[PDB]
């Protein structure tokens, strides 16, 4: 029992990774299938925009998220080979080894070390259980994810904010894929 009355509606989309990685139709598919499995108030407008395009309802498979209030969210979304089912426990930290392993005799010989247990155990899991790193929202995480922002998308962005609407970006596997304009209903 809580509020959800300030409803958002998706109003314009533009692409940035054109010809290089992902196209507009796969962009709206991966955002709409991610928000089909999330619990957010805003990105679910793209869930409908996708569901109404696909004419199917049966969209969204497993997600491994990291969420923030106001600043957007990040996750790993599968469907392409999700038939393995992943181990996801604390995995953004879950370390193979907090020590040397490329050439120990040249770099800090503390120990004997493990060389197969836990090492590769998460990488070979993901490389068979094929998956996709995606994030969406705000503007500061769009900076912090190692990306570059251009003066034309910024002139397009602040303009929707000047018009008093909701103005956000979408990133994928350390690339910028595109941007979204949204309004209130
Ligand atoms: N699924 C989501 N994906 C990305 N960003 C999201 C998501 N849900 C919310 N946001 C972020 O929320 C920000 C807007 O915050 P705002 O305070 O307007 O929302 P709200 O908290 O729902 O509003 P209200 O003040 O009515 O509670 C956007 O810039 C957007 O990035």
């Amino acid at each position: 029992s809580f509020t959800m009355h300030g409803t958002p509606v998706v109003n314009q989309v533009k692409v940035l990774t054109e010809s290089n990685r992902i196209s507009h139709h796969k962009i709206l598919a991966i955002v709409g299938t991610a928000e089909s499995n999330s619990e957010h108030p805003l990105g679910t407008a793209i869930t409908k925009y996708c569901k109404q395009e696909l004419d199917t309802e049966t969209l969204g498979t497993c997600i491994d998220f990291q969420v923030v209030p106001g600043c957007g969210i990040s996750c790993k979304v599968t469907n392409i080979e999700g038939l393995l089912h992943k181990n996801n426990w604390n995995i953004e930290d879950n370390n193979i080894k907090n020590a040397s392993l490329v050439q120990i005799d040249a770099s800090n010989e503390q120990s004997s070390t493990s060389s197969s247990m836990i090492i590769d155990a998460q990488i070979s899991n993901a490389l068979n259980a094929q998956q996709y790193k995606v994030l969406i929202g705000n503007r500061e995480w769009m900076i912090r994810n190692g990306l570059v922002i251009n003066n034309d998308v910024n002139d397009f962005m602040t303009e929707h904010e000047r018009k008093g609407r909701t103005a956000v970006l979408v990133a994928v596997d350390d690339e910028l894929c595109g941007l979204i304009a949204i309004a209130d209903t």
